[PDB]
């Protein structure tokens, strides 16, 4: 909502220490306990390459934008209820507009 731009060497920080656990910025990783998530802006939520989604996640084909990727991010749980992300949710806003930016980087 607050959006501000950041920069590819800070969301990488924050995403590859608090995301990468499970997930995948590029192409080139198996999918861990969480799916691909490159290529996801412009796609529906349940799109991974290769992995299974939850019946809540699929039902909720979320158009995965710059300010609707921070909707899920700040409460997984009560957006998607019974989603496998337990990942907890980083409600700092400022602290995904910069994330937002890297993940953009890698998709675009
Ligand atoms: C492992 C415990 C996880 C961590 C840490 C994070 N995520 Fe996650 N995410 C995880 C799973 C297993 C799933 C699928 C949920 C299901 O029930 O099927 C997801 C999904 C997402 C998505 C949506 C993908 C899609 O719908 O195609 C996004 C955009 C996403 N996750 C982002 C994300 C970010 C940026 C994280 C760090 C803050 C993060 N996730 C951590 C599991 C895990
Ligand atoms: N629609 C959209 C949103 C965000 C991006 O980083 C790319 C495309």
């Amino acid at each position: 909502t607050e959006f501000k731009a950041g920069s590819a060497k800070k969301g990488a920080t924050l995403f590859k220490t608090r995301c990468l656990q499970c997930h995948t910025v590029e192409k080139g990783g198996p999918h861990k306990v969480g799916p691909n998530l490159h290529g996801i802006f412009g796609r529906h939520s349940g799109q991974a390459e290769g992995y299974s989604y939850t019946d809540a996640n699929i039902k909720k084909n979320v158009l995965w934008d710059e300010n609707n990727m921070s909707e899920y991010l700040t409460n997984p749980k009560k957006y998607i209820p019974g989603t496998k992300m337990a990942f907890g949710g980083l409600k700092k806003e400022k602290d995904r507009n910069d994330l937002i930016t890297y993940l953009k980087k890698a998709t675009e």
